[PDB]
């Protein structure tokens, strides 16, 4: 039929300069590259949180996570029963299962991070398939992992790290044999078959934990790259590699079944690179978690042979939260009723080279201990502000690393982009968890979010003299 066939491809602390296409000269990703230089590359693309959890919540739900309760990470081991209510709210209905409603067959592979109690599992959720592990990460080599799970039962271990829990294949034990990279690239080439078999449109979701810690890689994979000197960058390039692996096959599989060319492709990160365990974000600032750019620009392609051009540079802003709409608006999929989404289709403006942000603003908001953290930006223009420090704004065209504090020569440009920032905090709800007993008396006494002072602006510079 005409709809097409949805893969995200959607890799763990992947740093911006970590994949050939966005600037690699050390790590390399030869089948992605493929991918990238035969449909879109977008240079300007946006997550809507600086770290996992809350950048997955808005990748399913449409919504930024402070709209939804979900700025806060789930911690390790987080509870399982439905009655604690740890994970997304059910009643945010995640695009999977408005295309499983359109007649999509729908998997999930990977990492979940979403909610380990079965209200939240994704089965629940909208997918016909899933085959990975529930929370945050895991390790990789199930040799050692399954050792180690087996080890600490026997010692009576009442708190066994999730890490090395075993994983599941919709709720069964999953008795896995792989490095999970090669286990999930398996597992997403079975189900693209297996949608080719029934002869329907499939939705894929790939939540690759590559490159995220713990850095563990084949030694087929490190003898591409045996002579980096760092052993942390070495490892994490092997790792990288084993995704750009099973893209390749993958990618064979959907030419096999003759999907390939209606098939859209998006890659990207879930967030920044961590800087400190292998990454690279050049030319961004920062790293995972902060609101320079490094903590949530991040790589991305579109590849759509169908509809897509070769060689094509899409230089607008963009957001994750683009791929709601856009996803179930090529599915010809009608929204549940009440639905609210806080990004756009953005298929016609790719078509047409067209700016889908014009004017209007993709932000970041990251929950600090006492204080915000923010970017904020619309055109060419950016607002960062890191650390409680002074307000910055930055041409981030012409300073994409965010050098060149230009709040002292455009004031009126700073305040205003500022009052629509505090005018989107408005919005927000409170967090339904957070993260460290920190967090929680700070929310509890009042301290945070304290948005008022966030965007505080000219007593940050003023001298009292
Ligand atoms: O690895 S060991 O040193 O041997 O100790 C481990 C274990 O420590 C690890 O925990 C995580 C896995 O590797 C890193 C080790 O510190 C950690 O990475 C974390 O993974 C999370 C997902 O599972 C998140 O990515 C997390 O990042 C977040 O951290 C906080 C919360 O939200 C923000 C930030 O505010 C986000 O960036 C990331 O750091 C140790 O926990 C355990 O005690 O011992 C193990 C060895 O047995
Ligand atoms: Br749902
Ligand atoms: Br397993
Ligand atoms: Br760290
Ligand atoms: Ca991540
Ligand atoms: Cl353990
Ligand atoms: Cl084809
Ligand atoms: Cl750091
Ligand atoms: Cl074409
Ligand atoms: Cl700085
Ligand atoms: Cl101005
Ligand atoms: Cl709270
Ligand atoms: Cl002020």
């Amino acid at each position: 039929e005409t709809r097409p066939n949805i893969l995200v491809v959607l890799c763990d602390d992947l740093g911006y300069a970590d994949v050939g296409f966005n600037g690699s000269t050390d790590i390399l990703t030869p089948e992605l590259d493929n991918l990238a230089q035969n449909g879109s590359i977008f240079t300007s693309a946006y997550v809507a949180h600086p770290f996992s959890g809350p950048s997955r919540s808005a990748i399913l739900t449409g919504r930024y996570p402070h709209l939804t309760g979900t700025a806060y990470n789930l911690f390790h081991n987080s509870s399982e029963d439905d009655k604690d209510n740890m994970g997304v709210p059910v009643e945010e209905t995640y695009m999977s299962k408005v295309l499983q409603n359109a007649g999509y067959y729908t998997s999930a592979i990977g990492k979940w991070h979403l909610g380990a109690a079965p209200k939240f599992h994704p089965n629940k959720r909208g997918f016909d398939d899933f085959y990975g592990f529930l929370g945050g990460g895991h390790d990789y080599f199930p040799s050692e992992y399954q050792k180690t799970y087996k080890a600490q039962k026997k010692a009576g271990n009442p708190n066994i790290r999730d890490y090395v829990f075993p994983m599941e294949h919709n709720g069964k034990p999953a008795n896995e044999t792989e490095y999970i990279t090669d286990g999930f690239s398996r597992e997403a080439i079975k189900n693209i078959k297996i949608a080719a078999a029934k002869k329907q449109p499939f939705f894929i979701y790939l939540a690759y934990n590559a490159p995220h810690v713990p850095l563990q890689a084949k030694a087929e994979d490190v003898a591409k790259f045996a002579h980096i000197k760092d052993k942390d960058r070495r490892t994490y390039a092997a790792m990288v590699y084993a995704v750009d692996r099973g893209v390749g096959k993958i990618v064979q599989t959907l030419k096999e079944t003759k999907q390939f060319d209606n098939t859209l492709i998006v890659f990207l990160s879930d967030n920044g690179g961590n800087f400190n365990h292998g990454a690279n974000n050049y030319p961004l600032k920062g790293t995972k978690g902060d609101t320079w750019e490094g903590g949530y620009r991040v790589p991305m392609f579109f590849h759509w042979p169908k509809k897509i051009k070769k060689d094509q540079r899409f230089d607008f802003p963009v957001s994750s939260l683009d791929l709601y709409p856009t996803f179930t608006g090529l599915a010809e999929a009608k929204l549940p009723k009440g639905k609210q989404l806080d990004g756009k289709n953005i298929m016609d403006d790719v078509l047409k080279n067209t700016e889908p942000y014009k004017d209007e603003m993709i932000y970041s908001l990251r929950y600090r201990e006492g204080y915000n953290d923010v970017g904020a930006r619309m055109g060419d223009w950016k607002i960062t502000r890191m650390g409680n420090e002074p307000w910055r704004l930055h041409n981030i065209t012409q300073d994409i690393g965010e050098k060149k504090n230009l709040a002292g020569r455009y004031p009126d440009r700073l305040k205003e982009m500022i009052a629509k920032t505090q005018e989107w905090t408005k919005s927000f709800v409170k967090p339904l968890w957070v993260y460290s007993v920190k967090d929680k008396e700070l929310w509890e006494s009042g301290q945070m979010p304290n948005y008022e002072a966030t965007f505080e602006v000219d007593k940050l510079v003023d001298s009292p003299y």
